[PDB]
């Protein structure tokens, strides 16, 4: 049971993974960030129901199954009670993930773009993302948009192995 990573540095709404995590918020509304992107293409794949914080939810659409998982609000908990909320968030991720047998997988990096608390969390944002869904069996796509967040990001995937 072993999950593959790379790095894909662009618009995860253009991912060609059937499955999309979402960052979403408590709300379950859109959404700038990943959420308004992903919300621009597919609709379908939103419920726009309340989700509780470090949890997450699969919406299925036509085209594209949505797993939105609500990250922490760093702007809102302190640091640790985030680093809970983020663990717990992907750990929820991977769970659906477990559930569903799905085999590949474009996930952000929760908690680094409006919910940051304009602090740079990549680092911490992947660990958290490496830890669960190392439980998984997914080829996981990990999404980010900035060069440099792209040579950080596939530099740590690369340490792993
Ligand atoms: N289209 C995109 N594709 C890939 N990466 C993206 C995209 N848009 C943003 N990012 C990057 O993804 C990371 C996650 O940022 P956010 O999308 O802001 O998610 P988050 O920081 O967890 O905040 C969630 C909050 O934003 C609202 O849109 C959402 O409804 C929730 O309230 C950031 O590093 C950001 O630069």
């Amino acid at each position: 049971k072993a999950p593959s990573y790379h790095v894909v540095r662009g618009d995860i709404a253009t991912a060609t993974e059937g499955v999309i995590i979402n960052a979403a918020n408590s709300k379950g509304q859109p959404g700038g960030g990943v959420c308004g992107a992903l919300y621009k293409k597919f609709p379908e794949s939103f419920d726009l129901q309340p989700i509780e914080v470090g949890k997450a939810r699969l919406v299925k659409g036509a085209a594209k199954h949505i797993i939105h998982a609500v990250g922490p609000n760093f702007n809102k908990v302190s640091e640790v009670e985030g680093d809970k909320q983020l663990a717990e968030a992907y750990e929820s991720i991977a769970k659906i993930v477990n559930d569903n047998n799905y085999k590949s997988v474009a996930i952000p990096l929760l908690s680094t773009g409006i919910f940051s608390g304009n602090k740079d969390r990549l680092t911490q944002s992947l660990n958290h993302l490496l830890t669960a869904l190392d439980t998984t069996d997914a080829d996981v796509a990990i999404y980010c948009r900035d060069k440099k967040w792209e040579m950080t990001l596939k530099e740590a995937v690369a340490r792993r192995e």
